Order: structure tokens, then C-alpha cells, then sequence
């Protein structure tokens, strides 16, 4: 059906600690691409400060091989799972 990806996701979005913007970004961007696809949300407007980046990082992908997005997402999440975990 699926791999460990939604798992990676599921875990990461809960984590004891809330990952740094970039950690969240990688995850986010890739998940969003692997799942939703091509940043179809749009770039921020009000308290942009800690949002933009997520937008941009996902955007940066906008068309990556979804599968890769998953692989990568998990393949990298490990760090979060080792640093933050549930």
C-alpha cells in the first residue's frame, strides 16, 4: 500500500521536541510533494516570519518524483527520530 513514509510523517509531526525550521522544512516540503504534490497552497501573507521557509522549501520541489520525496522524507526523518522522536 504505502512504505514507512506516512509513518515518518505521523511521527515527525508529533515529536517530543519541535524540529528546527530546516528539519521541519525538509520533512514538510518532501512530504507535501510526495503526498499532495506541487505546492498548491501558496506563499505566506501575515506573520510570514516562521512560515515562508516551509512554503519555499516545499515549493523548491514542485515537481519532484513523489516516490523520491517519500524515500528522502523517511531516509532523512531518521535524524528527527534520533533527535526528537515520539
Amino acid at each position: 500500500s504505502q512504505a514507512e513514509f506516512d509513518k515518518a510523517a505521523e511521527e515527525v509531526k508529533h515529536l517530543k521536541t519541535k524540529p528546527a525550521d530546516e528539519e521541519m522544512l525538509f520533512i514538510y516540503s518532501h512530504y507535501k510533494q510526495a503526498t499532495v504534490g506541487d505546492i498548491n497552497t501558496e506563499r505566506p501573507g501575515m506573520l510570514d516570519f516562521k512560515g515562508k521557509a516551509k512554503w519555499d522549501a516545499w515549493n523548491e520541489l514542485k515537481g519532484t518524483s513523489k516516490e523520491d520525496a517519500m524515500k528522502a522524507y523517511i531516509d532523512k526523518v531518521e535524524e528527527l527520530k534520533k533527535k526528537y522522536g515520539i
